[PDB]
């Protein structure tokens, strides 16, 4: 509701940024073919997802921040602050699928994989990054949280790059890596690579923009918000195989790539030694035969069922942590959240 | 002189840099493989260079600071500053040895070209620059000009992606890029992905660190330290072809990328139109006999002649910009560093 409601003001706000981040071309013409990739960049790897984390800055934002304090000004601030969290996912998802040899990302091919871009997109990857602090100087700068959101962007990346760091470590290619598919592992690699990004920075961005900046309130939208990070990347994980990919705009590599998504960890606590043998012979590699005979192994092990009975018991687990921990925070700000991601296809 | 002297105590403090960004394995085991990675990337990539940039930091502390206010903790930040800079470098170059196709840096093959890294050394680099940052928070977020260096830090990178960004453009793989490789293109390229990390960023945040925080006095210092920067990278160009690689550690690739390098660009400025057809037919391709014919062409445009006139010319200028800028600073601080690389062979 609150986000559908939000999406098409987000989106509008979208020129803007483009506009300020390519109007430090005026006064340095000897950029200008810079700047224009830059642009180019923006408009391919910035646009065409879902927008729920740049959008829940914003929804949240205006639900924590009294709406007489709601003039002009603020409001831009909130919607380039979700616009930052927007260019971090931007910056995360084109490295991400150079090393994931993935081949679309929504709906579209991989910047990467774009004739003409190549490894080049390790550069435009890296600038999406440094545009959120851009971004953070210039409409931020004067403002008592602009440390607090300085220091949050940078702890977030640190921690979703140690997690990208366990997920790469779990998924070696050329080896097999059963025993190291473990519940307690997934849920350290989710942790770290998705929920402290993609859940609590968002949310917590706008606290500090609300001026709620205590340890125990963050401390407390935080147990929420990671255990619904996990939740969230288990549904990815599900998707990726799963999904429709003409409505999730990406195509699967987690059984090609090793990696200890949240279904091979399922497949393994319930396989028979001989299914062990299939997933053992199987997973992790480049053969579409292999790949097909993974596949048929979760469909065996009703996995999809699996999949709908946890979400069923996390999302109700979720519920109680909100009733536990959102007061004194609106429990709108983190069910507007849930009701967004609970169910969904793409 | 100063530098030589300050190296081995430079270098000595990497254990300390080590052990402070693995601590925080501690207090969440869960992440120790990740840790253990990110010290593995520490060891191989931040090593083995002249550490010219972190040890400046060094020598213009202690030439800014009143030693009577280099006291042992303000000396620990200087040289952890100085690491900022040298893990800045790390990052740059890990990511720059993917993006130019490079096999060997510092002496070793490079890091992506290990057996089993690949292009997991993309999140590799990332890690590198996540580094800085805790480093900053953790030995100066109490000072005054910690902000200064955060934006420092950041501006920097940015500018210096920007300047990858020319690199990249004037550079097609599979394109002719003839025309483009003009003097002032060249200029504009080296200014940023160079001239402002390499030689304005770490004599800036020995600066801020001594309260030296004025824009006339940064303006002052950029003057000087952006001519340095042009300089060396125009040195770096010439090493590529030139150097011998058992020495700068490094195979050069930039003939066969296509580059805009100075050497290209003097190639042009003194070719014939046959000259300029040989060039046409043979630079930025793969053929090693391809390669082989424009070296023998730079030869026999005494090219070799050229750079050690350029370079006479460029340091005579180099010295009357620090007779005009240097002051309030000391000179010293700005002629260590030229002497450090003036005719250097690495
Ligand atoms: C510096 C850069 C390499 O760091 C990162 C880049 C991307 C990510 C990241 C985190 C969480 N999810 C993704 N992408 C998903 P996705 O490709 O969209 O299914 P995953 O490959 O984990 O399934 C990427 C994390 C860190
Ligand atoms: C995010 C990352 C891709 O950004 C950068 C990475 C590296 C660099 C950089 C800047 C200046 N020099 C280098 N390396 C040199 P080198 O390989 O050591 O000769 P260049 O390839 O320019 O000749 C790299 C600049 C930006
Ligand atoms: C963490 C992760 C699944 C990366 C993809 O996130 P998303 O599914 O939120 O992607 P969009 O930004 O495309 O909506
Ligand atoms: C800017 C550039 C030439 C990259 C290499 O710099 P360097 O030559 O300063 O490298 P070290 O850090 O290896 O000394
Ligand atoms: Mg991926
Ligand atoms: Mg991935
Ligand atoms: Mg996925
Ligand atoms: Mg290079
Ligand atoms: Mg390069
Ligand atoms: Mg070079």
């Amino acid at each position: 509701d609150v986000y559908a409601q939000e999406k098409q003001d987000f989106v509008q706000h979208f020129s803007q940024i483009v506009r300020v981040l390519t109007e430090d071309e005026m006064g340095h013409p000897e950029i200008g073919d810079a700047i224009a990739r830059l642009k180019e960049v923006l408009e391919y790897n910035a646009i065409g997802g879902k927008y729920n984390r740049g959008l829940t800055v914003v929804v949240a934002f205006r639900e924590l921040v009294e709406p007489r304090k709601q003039d002009a000004d603020s409001l831009q601030r909130a919607w380039t602050v979700g616009w930052c969290v927007e260019l971090l996912q931007a910056f995360f998802l084109v490295a991400d699928d150079i090393m994931d040899s993935s081949l679309t990302r929504r709906g579209q091919i991989c910047w990467y994989q774009k004739p003409g871009v190549g490894l080049d997109a390790i550069n435009d990857a890296n600038l999406l990054e440094a545009c959120i602090y851009r971004l953070l100087k210039l409409y931020c700068r004067e403002q008592p949280y602009y440390l607090n959101l300085i220091e949050l962007f940078l702890q977030s990346s640190y921690q979703t790059e140690i997690g990208q760091t366990l997920d790469l470590l779990t998924a070696p290619q050329g080896n097999v890596d059963l025993v190291r598919f473990t519940e307690k592992r997934y849920k350290s690699i989710v942790k770290y690579k998705t929920a402290f990004y993609s859940f609590y920075l968002p949310i917590a961005a706008a606290m500090y923009m609300a001026g709620i900046d205590g340890e125990k309130e963050h401390a407390n939208a935080k147990k929420i918000l990671l255990e619904m990070g996990e939740f969230f990347q288990i549904q990815d994980d599900y998707l990726d195989l799963f999904g429709d990919p003409s409505v999730t705009g990406k195509i699967g590599t987690d059984i090609q790539d090793n990696k200890c998504s949240w279904l091979v960890v399922q497949c393994l606590q319930r396989a028979t030694p001989e299914q062990y043998q299939i997933l053992k012979e199987n997973y992790g590699q480049k053969e579409a035969e292999k790949v097909a005979r993974v596949k048929a192994l979760y469909e065996e092990l009703d996995l999809p069922a699996v999949f709908l009975q946890y979400e069923e018991d996390s999302y109700s687990h979720i519920m109680a942590l909100i009733e536990q921990y959102a007061a004194p925070l609106p429990p709108a700000v983190f069910l507007g959240l849930a009701r967004k991601i609970y169910k969904r296809r793409k």
